[PDB]
């Protein structure tokens, strides 16, 4: 079991390898985490103990990846300056072919029938790629007036439409900046 | 990498240890899979080399799982009519699926959905369906079935001598068969969609 700090150090190492094509040095980890090189080495040694990495400098291999362990978020609240306050419930391993390199992702459990005509059902998980922008027609996770919803996003001029995919429901329209885009729905996972 | 036989050997080893508290022998593995004792041993050697198992000092009673493959699910690219066999399956790839979607005590496979036959159950062309391997079904189950040499996804109903394979699509016809002619490949238990 990883501590919060160990998880963050391991993700940094994995992401550095993905970006650069070789492992980070102890000094690089120390810079990232604002700790001494000695402190960074201590995290490396711990990750090696728990079997997540194998260890000249940069002699580092990932033995157990956590990059595809995607956070499942439940509640999201509007905080200071409407920053999204996310309440993590779990991490779920998502198959690599469903994830885009280059983005972070989270999962949400679908509540209700707002997206049923897009074949997204109550109880599904949606895989959300984190982004604060959207194109018209994108299925987004958005927050407005402290409500998180899934909807198709449209902007025309100063107005954003959050359009359900359900003939029993109506679209909602807002002054554009009131709508915080949390990300774009890029996968759906359903247990029957 | 693994063959299907090797994956299934590893699943058997892991479940056997869980149930019994000791690992199966070479001959227990051979009889389980209708392969030769020598064949079973060659697999253990290969799987140890691949890091999936350990056998300290090469002793059978020390056989243990080092890397579980319980999440590794075969994507089957083709299932076609056989001659001696009803169905012949071709492995396309493996996809990692969380155990939360899997039923304990069963094996599973994935199929890529082709067409609109299940659209009213919100299963779309290009989705993967996770199929739990079983050769029976209950009314209202979504099944992968082989009938008349062809594989379909449908809702299953049985009323005595007759099975109905009902598409979840108003515009497509239910198909009715003598019950004994319907080979159930398994029950759809999950749906995975990449947008």
């Amino acid at each position: 079991d990883l501590t919060e700090r160990q998880r963050k150090v391991l993700l940094f190492i994995e992401e550095f390898i993905e970006k650069n094509g070789y492992p980070p040095s102890v000094r690089e980890i120390a810079r990232r985490f604002r700790i001494t090189p000695r402190g960074a080495l201590l995290h490396l040694i711990a990750l090696e103990k728990k079997g997540y990495i194998e260890r000249k400098p940069r002699a580092l291999r990932i033995s157990k990846s956590i990059r595809n362990k995607i956070p499942l978020i439940g509640e999201i609240r509007a905080g200071e300056k409407r920053e999204a306050i996310e309440y993590l419930e779990d991490y779920i391993e998502i198959p690599e072919s469903f994830l885009s390199s280059g983005y972070d992702h989270f999962l949400l459990k679908v509540k209700g029938e707002s997206m049923i005509e897009e074949h997204i059902c109550d109880g599904d998980l949606v895989l959300v790629r984190r982004q604060d922008w959207a194109q018209n027609g994108d299925i987004v996770a958005a927050m407005v007036d402290g409500e998180v919803t899934l909807a198709k996003f449209y902007q025309r001029g100063d107005t954003v439409e959050l359009r359900p995919a359900n003939r029993e429901m109506s679209s909602m329209f807002f002054r554009a900046e009131k709508v915080k885009i949390l990300g774009k729905v890029v996968g759906v996972f359903r247990k029957l």
